[PDB]
């Protein structure tokens, strides 16, 4: 284990929940803030590749926080609507969309999140809503 | 391994070798320039706290370098002649001073190297001695 402090290895990568709420793009901005260039680390909002990575980002982070709500994850449609993306530019081959998602609800939902119940299942939120989130280093 | 690219992989430490001949001073220069404050992460000279770590560093340079010389480790005696310290704030508790070492020859010699020989026991050597260099990652 390599991980920095406060951060939970498994796999090539480290993880970290952080237990408050905001938006989507503050989220974002926060788990970018912990890269090092020095390092050539790059922290980014979660991408999720493999139902054992699903499961674990779950676990983790349902294992710290009892509250109903969702959690923020680096994927999004904001560039073109329909086409989910990770911010960190991994590649979109694993998906745990709910269902009926995602819809694209009022024209304006373009953000990944995973819900509290259906081991972490997806749904697209908008750039008002609140949620929880997890950041995840990757070491390029 | 959650090691940055380029470092190995040992414990809860992450290691990395330099092979170009440099002075004491500017390999600690060196190593601390890849510190991130953002995740915490000291990098330093290496310290040294058993046999294993010791044999650990040892073989990891002598696999890369076959040459005749000397590791910078981040030991030093400059505030405090004959009590040397870790410059990444560790405590000394191991050693390997080679026989007849520490010896401070000529009145200067305040810093710490592993010899090419005997698994690398250590001498004191002098502010315009050069050799080679190890950093490593602390995660504080
Ligand atoms: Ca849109
Ligand atoms: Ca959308
Ligand atoms: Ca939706
Ligand atoms: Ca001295
Ligand atoms: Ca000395
Ligand atoms: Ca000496």
């Amino acid at each position: 284990n390599q991980c920095p402090t406060d951060w939970e290895a498994e796999g090539d990568h480290c993880y970290r929940f952080f237990n408050t709420l905001t938006t989507w793009e503050n989220a974002h901005h926060e788990c970018v803030s912990y890269s090092c260039s020095t390092l050539n680390v790059r922290s980014d909002l979660v991408s999720v590749h493999s139902a054992a990575e699903q499961a674990y980002v779950f676990n983790y982070w349902r294992g710290i926080d009892s509250q109903a709500g969702q959690l923020w994850i680096g994927l999004y449609d904001k560039y073109n609507e329909g086409d989910f993306i990770w911010t960190d530019g991994s590649k979109v081959g694993y998906t745990k969309w709910a269902g009926g998602q995602p819809d694209n609800w009022n024209n304006a939902e373009d953000y990944g999140q995973f819900r509290h119940t259906e081991g972490g299942a997806w749904n697209d939120n908008s750039a008002a809503a609140q949620a929880k989130y997890m950041c995840k280093l990757t070491f390029e």
